[PDB]
């Protein structure tokens, strides 16, 4: 019989009539695209661009009456991508594009396959930066959602309608693992269907759910942040009554402190409103100003000078350092349950 | 009858005299473009460039005369982007473009319909990375006005003339926020012809009014600012006549104090110019420095030495101390009211 | 007789048949291809991106029975790369691309040589950055195995079969250094045949296993470390049993032994578990901060106060100051053991 | 009558024996190639890299004998850039490239118009990153001279020599601000007319002075530099005659001058020679280390020790501090009418 | 008689037998190439990738029989690069290429001409990014040498010979000047010849010599690391005895010589050896950390404690300040002696 090369050919080239810039059921229904998409590799989800970048495999079926042979034996016939401005494709776009780009070392990477009553299989391997905006009220402890959508370009709602395949719409590879993040396995199927002035076009996506690793920043954000509090307390015990060490104890304690603050931020967008990193790196730098705050009242207090007048100050100045010592443990030890009870709920 | 796109190869091509090369109504009045665009993506606006990119949908709309069937049915023909090199289309480019790509996956995303009177719709898909010249004399609290301007590059005045749409001539998408700033939704919309020893051409621009979110410098660039200053007035209770703890708060809010006056300006330009966080950085280094040039006072008087002449000199060494424990907040608080109402006012 | 480019068209083009759409061996045994690669250039292992470039020779080799020339001369006929579209290519992919590019300099790197039998040799020049995941647990002292898989895009397990051949199939070049790691000579090759809805994909992987170079580490985390333990050793010596100065040296090697603990991951990915260069920057940060903590006993019970009771507290604070100074030289002496010990053995 | 694009065609194509491989007037005198640019956008002048970018309008005006019409009624034929490979063009590149494209959104942005007698006006877009070394003997206050160069790649001087026009050779936009510099209004055009051991190529070239502006520097380079050396001199007042507080203001203003000294140079190129401002941050430290060292002459003198020999050396410790107090305002500010005096003239 | 463009059409295509997929002298004696560069730019010598741009113009002569014209009165004709995939091209690449591409700005920067017995002149502008593996064992004292390779690709020695030409293989341009190195005349020009498995292929290359220039590393390297070590020695003389001075300028100059010596580091490869400035900055971090240490046998001899045993712990308090405070310029200076000794010889 005919190689199918040979046979593909005279089924649309010229003689049968297939136009390759005309639909499937042209004048009648529209074209039920229906997708489905295979992440391989995820991540470098920035958050100064925020955006992140993906690399799929974009398989798109959906059938075509003028492609359904009937007398050539085979059930599927391939088409290596040096043919494949002969058929009809779907003008599927991504509306958060960003920037992206194909994959075509050593051949394009793109498949397509015909069946015999016209069902086209169309799988293309593309790299996207995806955009997502990043919501960071809640900044170690936020759960972001980073959506992709499919949409038609030229097309409207009356000619080609995309749909989800309802079995697994989104597939994930099997190995795959984000440095900072997870990947819950729940992932939402909407629809998203834009009205421009040109028309209504069909669009659908995907929610990704993308928890945070916590205990990063468990390692460098909270614990040397509690540490410093500590060192802040060191000032209670030495010398008890004066020094000009606890002075030095003070001053430095709220500089690196100040400093580590600034450094919380160092590579995150400039948002407008306060974060949860923010309001632990000022609760704990009122511990640590507060402490200086506290030897300016003792050594004012203790600084002031009959007989009767001698002790009464040391009186003032020894309750001072009792209570200070053992109410901080207390009103830092409050606001440390308070502070992630909140984070837990929500 | 015919399928539209073997109808539209004989409308144009060879037969019916169409020349893509040639506009429409030659000879006679110009070509009245009219366009709009639809902003989907933007931001990144950085300041070491000036430079900020967009994504739009850039549609045009003319009348071309030579398109108009009468007898096909329908009211619309499209036409794909394989046989979009056959029509006539305008030259237009943005003269402040700074690069700019189109956006090809999956299909090349172009848009292009031909009504029946001759009225041509043709929406593409651009990402710009436009030019906007930075105005930073008041930094924190300045309204940026970035603009992008639609000229021709081939056709004078006389030959093809570009028009805003009265119906919305800038859409921006639903829920588009960006990270530093907010888009105003007045939009300017004014003429910027062009005047070369070529020709005079054509040009539409579009005004952007870019407002920032000052909430994330009131927390990283004034409270640390602020507390410092604080920090400096710990020192005037500190032992009261002199110390060797005094000066070690005179030095060190000084050095945090001029190492965050570098750090307020890690990535801006470098403008000859003096902008609102410089006079807001080196007032509150006057604070911090005279702080400890105030001790200088202290301990240059308080160290001079018969019966009367030893109180004479204490009695000088508390009033420069009751007084400037108590004039600093109040020459603080009064340059603190003529700062924010200078830049509410501008 | 002919020319060997003349009489190579007549072999493939429009008169003998040769269909370069339809692979070799066709409706019988699956294609046979073996490849091997060619390391020229290695290196720029980035962590923050978990990826590697690497510069390959890609030689794939397979058999052809309709490019069997009997009666011609010669034993190989080449084939420029401007006629490379003209037979039938597998169609290699690498499954972690990340991007990838030809090099096309002074002529398209690529190679064709066709054997009498029908041996087809195929080498093309391909620059990879390939993606590997990091696995930090032990960070200095880890050994890394970073792979490369070589798939097929359109044919499936029963159309198309890789192998490596037994001759080598990856060599080094020369004199190929990486300045950070090296590369070992045993180099496991499996198989990685992968499983879609779309079929059964063949599949060939080499593993590379990449151990670090810890000398540098040895340099600039451990040493700097391993100083300011001694440098916070030098306080107990310091006026033996109360200063303003031992507070000073208390404090001031917590400050840059936190700095360094925050400096030892600058540019490193935000893992959430704990990695061998974390448990020396907090451990030798315990070391360092109990000192302080231990002048803290030292004034709190030097500092209290009949004539038996004078020397009952010096007897104290004494004791605590020639314990103190060498259980710290005992306890540091028995974690450096304990530690290095745990990462040779793993 | 014809319209142009048809009677354009029959001007060049295959019919008028014109060939677009063959420059005008050939075996003859040489095409005189007249040149002018105008200079959209200009800047990002990076210094680590020695190269900035240019946004230019590439004017090339010729004469060429076959594409003399002189029956059609108009005075200039315009060619879209479609047909534009069927004339001949100058082979101009720019011998400083370091990388250049075009810009071809929404129509390749180039322009070309006809006249009767045969001249031809050809406008292109381009961008271009070109090389310009530095200079940076005084850098604070140099005048760069970065150029551009016009050359021909592949005819020699007796086929193709390139000239400025008279008539405003170099163009520049109305609004063309740079943040860092200033464009000087006189521009110098000469010849650069290169002789290789292939032939002699022509050559013109623009010189562009690019003075700075001073005033950032002078707020972040000088005054910071500035307030640590007075930040010196508090400590010739502090207790008058020794003191541990004398050495902590003498340690720490040598620390923040070195941190600033590092820190002043930290997106420079690595330059062998000295600069401006290397020896206004070596002598404001040599400022601020002899004021260590004044203290350093106090506490060895006046650690000296009959009943005539105890007021001898006071006489010594105040004579050094009421000399040093008045003598380094005078070296320091005739060392700072030097300073300013030489860079000034030069 | 015929132009030349003409005269070359039928010299090559169709009609007189060349076809551009043979090699010249084919059966016969392998084609000898003949090369030359000529370095237009040079630089941005990076080593985190240990890799340098260049900028080149890649001249190629060879001699094609097929191509020997006699009857046209010229003696050479020219080629435009449109028809220039007409001829025999050498397959040449950089076996180091690391990524390059042509310059197509305004023409295809390509040149071709033929003489009269059939030499090729062909001249084409390359942008190189060459790998070159550092060597840093002596760092700003080093002598690099980075390498150029050109390679053939599918011909083999039998085929296709590579040489430098005797008249000047390696030109450089006039002004060539690179900011931090120096490239020395004397080029050395050495064969390379590769030996794979499909069989040994011809190479040459050149070998640059890259000598630093140490005057930038003699200003912030160490000149600041001279200072703290003379900062350091400030010490000695401060209270004679015993301070909390002396204790503070021994932290603090271990501090920022700690900080200098990882910001000695900033942007070099992580290579495992120890280089020159590393001995530099850990021999003078122990000349500062043993004057604290010194002041620790100071401040613990001294603080002992009959009449005879007073006097007798001040004469072991003062032989080490009067010894240590003069041996310490003798280490110091013969240390500083066999540095700079042993790598001039180097
Ligand atoms: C692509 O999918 C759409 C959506 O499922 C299909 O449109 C649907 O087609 C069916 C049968 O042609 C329609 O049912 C009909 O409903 C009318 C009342 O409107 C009634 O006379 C019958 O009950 C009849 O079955 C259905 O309304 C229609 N839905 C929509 C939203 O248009 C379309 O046929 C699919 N096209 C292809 C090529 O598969
Ligand atoms: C594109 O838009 C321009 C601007 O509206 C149109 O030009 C205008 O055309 C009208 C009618 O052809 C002109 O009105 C005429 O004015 C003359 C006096 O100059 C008078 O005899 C009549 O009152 C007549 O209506 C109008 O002057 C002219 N304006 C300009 C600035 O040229 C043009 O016709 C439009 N072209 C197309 C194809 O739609
Ligand atoms: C490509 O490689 C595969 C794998 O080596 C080859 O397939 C193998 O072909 C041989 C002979 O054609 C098969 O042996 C046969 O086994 C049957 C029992 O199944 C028995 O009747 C005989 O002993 C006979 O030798 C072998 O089973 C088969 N293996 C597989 C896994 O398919 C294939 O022939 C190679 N193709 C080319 C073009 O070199
Ligand atoms: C392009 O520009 C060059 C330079 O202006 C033109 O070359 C010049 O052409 C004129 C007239 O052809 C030459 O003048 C002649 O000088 C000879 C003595 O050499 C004398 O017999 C006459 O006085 C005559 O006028 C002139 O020497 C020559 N200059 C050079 C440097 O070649 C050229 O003609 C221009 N070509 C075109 C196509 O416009
Ligand atoms: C390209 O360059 C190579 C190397 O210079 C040339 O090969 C050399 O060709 C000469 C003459 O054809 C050979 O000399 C011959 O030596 C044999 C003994 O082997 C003897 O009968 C004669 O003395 C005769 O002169 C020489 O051996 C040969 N060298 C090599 C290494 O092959 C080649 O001819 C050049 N090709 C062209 C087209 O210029």
């Amino acid at each position: 019989p005919m190689p199918p090369s040979e046979f593909l050919d005279k089924l649309m080239g010229k003689v049968s009539g297939y136009d390759a810039r005309i639909r499937p059921n042209f004048k009648g229904p529209p074209v039920n695209v229906t997708c489905n998409i295979f992440i391989n590799s995820f991540g470098s989800i920035a958050e100064t661009t925020m955006d992140y970048r993906v690399n799929i495999f974009l398989r798109q079926q959906w059938n075509d009456p003028r492609l359904a042979y009937s007398e050539y034996p085979d059930d599927s016939l391939d088409l290596d991508p040096s043919m494949l401005d002969s058929i009809w494709k779907p003008d599927l776009f991504f509306a958060n594009e960003k920037g992206a780009n194909f994959h075509e070392v050593t051949t394009d990477n793109k498949l397509l396959r015909i069946s015999k009553n016209g069902n086209v299989l169309y799988s293309i391997r593309i790299t996207l930066v995806l955009a997502c905006p990043m919501d960071l009220k809640n900044f170690p402890m936020d759960v972001q959602t980073c959506i992709m959508q499919l949409e038609s370009f030229g097309y409207t709602m009356n000619d080609l309608i995309f749909e989800w395949d309802e079995k697994g719409a989104v597939q994930v590879a099997d190995g795959l693992t984000l440095p900072q993040f997870i990947l819950k396995e729940e992932k939402d199927l909407r629809y998203c269907t834009k009205h421009y002035n040109t028309g209504k076009f069909t669009c659908i996506e995907a929610r990704f759910h993308l928890e945070r690793q916590m205990g990063y920043y468990l390692i460098q954000m909270y614990i040397p942040s509690l540490l410093i509090v500590i060192l802040s307390w060191v000032s209670f015990w030495i010398n008890m009554d004066a020094a000009p060490a606890r002075v030095g104890l003070g001053i430095t304690t709220v500089l690196t402190m100040t400093t580590q603050s600034s450094g919380s931020r160092a590579s995150l967008p400039k948002v407008s409103y306060v974060k949860a990193i923010d309001i632990w790196m000022a609760v704990c730098l009122l511990f640590v100003f507060s402490a200086l705050l506290e030897y300016a009242a003792v050594n004012f207090i203790a600084r002031q000078h009959v007989e009767e007048m001698r002790k009464l100050f040391i009186s003032r100045a020894k309750r001072i350092d009792t209570v200070s010592r053992v109410a901080f443990p207390l009103v830092f030890l409050i606001f440390n349950i308070f502070y992630w009870i909140t984070y837990k709920i929500i």
